[PDB]
């Protein structure tokens, strides 16, 4: 009496089901009461910093990687309307740091990936979800290719557009991974009790440690993406294809913005309105992000024009489906002299992946933890050749490399800090990506 | 220096791009911070009332023709959580009303369709487009059908759903029509005149007069549909193919729905909020929207308990993209032994497009109106199996039909009426959709 098969709503419009449809009168009703999605191949350049060493397509060069990534992205007379409009995808470590600041020995690292890594790009599309539009585009910031060659490239890609992939209306492939943690449980709750005795005896206000836990990979990694973007609905989605690794993630936290020269960060930190008003009394939850408004505030300030600093959205209320926060939005005019790059440096990494004292946090976390964290608690995004940048704290990302699947998590450590609710708290965190 | 090409985005999603574009090193990256839509194919069942003769599938039944409707989809044992389930899917026309209240002698039908034509579905796909799965149901309702034939069907369909339509990359063919006056501007400014002298002589308060336009159909009418829910995303969107005539519409105005038993109606009559509280002042358009809140009120206080009436939102400000309105919901416990088709009769057509008092309104509109209104001004949606019900007002609603397209827009008419501008806003709001 009923039969049903469930499609996922990425492969098939309405307006492509009745296209495609070969029955008898086809009626379509419909109630109609997602921002930009970019995708690039093809890249021009890879820019790459690993063991010390600045790469451009397997060629060594002897600069510094941020100042040398903005000279090669940047493009003075480039102009677009589009958020990204070519320019450089990848991410910066959170090890990236100790180029600029002394955080000690970092610890071995058990998963490989370089420091940075990025992408060049001019062809690539944008997907503009509001107006319902797609933007497919061939540029030559990079190549100084002829208006010939990028109308062939763009006959190509539009061609292969047409054609179906094979397994399109295949169920997904998510074949649930089982985790094993990197570090006993009774250990971490050591190297909690160790920094929450370092906090009571003065020597910093918070420290953020986290746990990792890896899986032999099965199934399929696109379609775990596929299923997350459902899932995590994120203002930071991403699925990036270095080849030997992949990085998928749903980064609800922005880590900083530059957008026309002005610098931006986010602190993040009746059933609906009751939790509500009990999260806006809570003097240690309004303290946590205060404390993140105010970090925000100094950093843009040593990069901006000191009387352009404004808290433009102040500790407002935003509820997400699995834990709820409190947020805020900081902003100031980027000092003429200044690019991107010091936006980066000035935020990177964010204080909700380190702790406070920053520098201070971040060596004792590496007197703690046993790994190096790599692409996790760094930023993840693009750099526009605008100079325009926006990127994400990486957190809830997972890496995929060496035939496993990584995932981590951490907490913030403070002075009443209970070891075994902080290792709960980071397993349930680093696995919630997992479902 | 740059080549682009804009693709439709009904077409191609960024997860359908990943996995057919062939470059190298892909990546994506999303900012992600629509309710249902329903296509069905293959009826069991056509049922049309025309020239006063009630038919299902080509044979004449002699019963009143919302009775029988009824009385066809209608089943007690069957429940689904989609928003149709199954039912019949079409509109009742503006003169259906005529078999239940004495308006007159209708005048010359210019256009030809039925007064009443549904098809009848257990084939269809539902898009829930909030959790981003598609439904594709194969039922046995009105057949009793096996269920080898339900899998069977279901595969079929899946099959279609795998294979490209060649032209789905092709341009949308939106040729611009050429639409005429059906009325002399002269004529129809003499008709608000006979009606406003009408309202003086304390004949009526309010008649909604209406004008017609058509022209030769250039173009593709799909690819107007597929504009249309772009440039005006309604709580109504729907696209019929009859066969030998189309209709296609994107209403904004529910006439009435029903739903587990309630009767449901939703009277609708710093730059933003500047026309927002201009809007609840002007005492005349505040009376206009308290006019059709106890009209709803009162037509669902004939069918229901009265003292379940429930005016649950009242005179909040809903602003669209081209015009304001202030909006309401009443909603009432249907009697249990009245159906939809009660909920129906007591609101066709909408006080909107009528006038009040309603019955001499409509007395004096084909007095004055020249053309059988059909289509326009009557009632659009879907009647499930379950007996829950869904309908929009005719209106923003185009008719293709003998190798033209049909357009209509109405004005309230009162006391104070200038004639001119009633011709204006009329010409104005039937051709709004032609873009």
């Amino acid at each position: 009496s009923n039969a049903e098969r469930i499609i996922h709503g990425d492969v098939l419009s309405p307006i492509l089901a009745y296209m495609r449809l070969k029955g008898q009168h086809k009626v379509i009703l419909e109630s109609i009461p997602a921002r930009f999605s970019i995708l690039a191949y093809n890249p021009v350049f890879e820019i790459k910093f690993e063991n010390g060493v600045l790469y451009q397509n397997g060629q060594v060069i002897d600069r510094d990687p941020l100042d040398f990534l903005y000279e090669v992205i940047h493009k003075s007379q480039h102009h677009s309307e589009l958020p990204f409009g070519g320019g450089a995808i990848g991410f910066v470590g959170y090890d990236m740091i100790s180029l600029y600041e002394e955080i000690g020995q970092i610890p071995e690292d058990t998963i490989g990936t370089p420091d940075m890594h990025f992408f060049v790009y001019e062809s690539y599309m944008v997907f503009d979800h509001k107006k319902e539009k797609i933007h497919v585009i061939e540029d030559a910031l990079y190549s100084e290719r002829s208006q010939e060659a990028l109308e062939k490239s763009l006959n190509q890609v539009l061609e292969e557009l047409r054609i179906p992939a094979p397994n399109e209306f295949e169920d997904l492939d998510l074949s649930p991974l089982d985790f094993k943690p990197h570090i006993a449980p009774h250990k971490f709750e050591g190297m909690v009790e160790t920094a929450r005795d370092l906090i009571r005896n003065g020597d910093m206000f918070q420290c953020v440690l986290s746990q990792r836990f890896s899986a032999e990979v099965t199934g399929n990694p696109f379609d775990f993406y596929r299923n997350l973007r459902v899932t995590n609905p994120s203002n930071y989605l991403y699925f990036y294809d270095f080849g030997d690794y992949q990085i998928i993630g749903a980064s609800p936290e922005s880590l900083v913005s530059v957008k026309n020269g002005i610098v931006t960060t986010n602190p993040i930190a009746e059933e609906d309105k009751a939790l509500a008003t009990d999260l806006l009394s809570d003097e240690k939850e309004t303290a946590e992000h205060r404390m993140l408004v105010d970090l925000g505030r100094n950093d843009i300030g040593r990069i901006s024009e000191t009387t352009s600093v404004q808290v433009t959205k102040y500790m407002e209320v935003e509820l997400f489906r699995y834990v709820m926060h409190l947020t805020s939005v900081v902003k100031g005019r980027l000092l003429p002299e200044l690019t991107a790059m010091d936006a980066l440096k000035a935020t990177l990494p964010a204080g909700t992946v380190s702790g406070a004292p920053k520098i201070r946090a971040m060596r004792r976390i590496y007197e703690l933890e046993t790994e190096k964290r790599g692409v996790y608690a760094g930023a993840i995004g693009y750099l526009s050749a605008t100079g325009d940048m926006d990127l994400a704290i990486a957190i809830r990302t997972m890496i995929l490399k060496n035939q496993r699947a990584y995932v981590q998590a951490g907490a913030g450590i403070v002075y009443d800090s209970i070891a075994q609710n902080e290792y709960q708290e980071t397993i349930n965190k680093a696995k919630s990506m997992t479902r």
